[PDB]
């Protein structure tokens, strides 16, 4: 029962509990993993969530309730000088032994095409996912 | 009874109703204003208003009543690749015309030493506006 946390082209797991200070704590991991960037100012990070079947949209995390196990969240420092997004390039691909879609960290399942493999950074994700919101080609 | 809208480097005036379509028509304001810098994509914009009496604090805009008269609501692209802060450079300024605070739009109010003016991108701000968030030096 996790949830996902996402910053500069990072992904980690986190256990999701059911408890008052479940917030509190993902911010607080979220801030580590930031500054495992480099002591990147924070006061004004906050987690977003990806729509459920939208995956271009995203929620602000406003109380612990909207998260929900398995869902994607975004650290973004939203004071912060917006930049062009950087897309994957991506066109089908069929894989042979089980691989793990490289944005949400799900296997790609199915028999053939189990996903999409971008031309530049190599990557592997669902269709889905290719495209989700903050999912850039670094 | 105002709102000011920011994006990019350019402020504009709203005038504020309380009426159930408010934040409808803030957010497609918003949404021209963008559109005036170039086609960006606009699923993912969000209004942050600066804190009461701390504005380097920004706050996610969901209901319309968050919306007070007078606050500054800046225009976020939350999709949108983080990017390093270009802060002002300030020093204390004596104002011998009426001038306007180039963030926020009000008047640099007092005798002497009414606000502070940058060196590099030559503005004149409130102490508490120089450095609040997304004040770019652009
Ligand atoms: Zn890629
Ligand atoms: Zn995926
Ligand atoms: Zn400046
Ligand atoms: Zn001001």
């Amino acid at each position: 029962d996790h949830v996902v946390l996402r910053y500069g082209g990072t992904r980690e797991m986190v256990p999701l509990i059911r408890h008052e200070q479940m917030l509190d704590m993902l911010m607080e991991r979220a801030r580590q993993i930031v500054q495992g960037f480099g002591n990147l100012d924070t006061r004004n990070m906050y987690l977003f969530r990806h729509e459920y079947n939208s995956p271009t949209l995203l929620y602000p995390i406003t109380s612990a309730s909207q998260i929900t196990s398995g869902s994607i969240l975004e650290i973004i420092l939203v004071d912060r000088t917006e930049a062009a997004v950087i897309p994957h390039v991506v066109e089908p691909e069929s894989y042979m032994r089980p691989t793990f879609c490289d944005f949400c960290g799900e296997m790609l399942t199915g028999l053939m095409r189990q996903g999409v493999k971008c031309k530049n950074c190599n990557g592997n994700f669902h269709k889905r996912c290719s495209n989700a919101a903050r999912n850039n080609c670094g």
